[PDB]
């Protein structure tokens, strides 16, 4: 079989995630919570990787050097993945990835 099956219906193995945006990231998307369709294997890092490919207002500020970003507050089922694996935590179907832009910690 061929690759790229990032849709609903038929075999594809894509899951659906509630991507909750807050602060700057919220007004960029213009939406405070959405439901995206990525593959089941795709994790929080792939999600924000793809998010900038859509939104110019998210470009660069959600990826730093292949990880999420210093000071950016990104979450996963309410658990802020900056304290754990940001790029590849545990993303399953019906989940909720919450995101906040990088905070001035000095």
């Amino acid at each position: 079989g061929g690759g790229r099956d990032y849709k609903d219906d038929d075999d594809k193995g894509t899951m659906e995630l509630e991507l909750r945006f807050f602060a700057t990231f919220r007004e960029v998307v213009g939406q405070k919570s959405i439901y995206w369709r990525v593959d089941d294997d795709a994790t929080v890092g792939d999600v924000l990787r793809s998010l900038e490919a859509e939104y110019d207002g998210l470009a660069g500020r959600l990826i730093e050097d292949g990880e999420v970003k210093p000071h950016v507050n990104v979450l996963k089922n309410g658990r802020e993945v900056v304290h754990l694996d940001g790029m590849a935590t545990a993303l399953d179907d019906g989940d909720a990835v919450s995101v906040f832009p990088p905070v001035a910690g000095g």
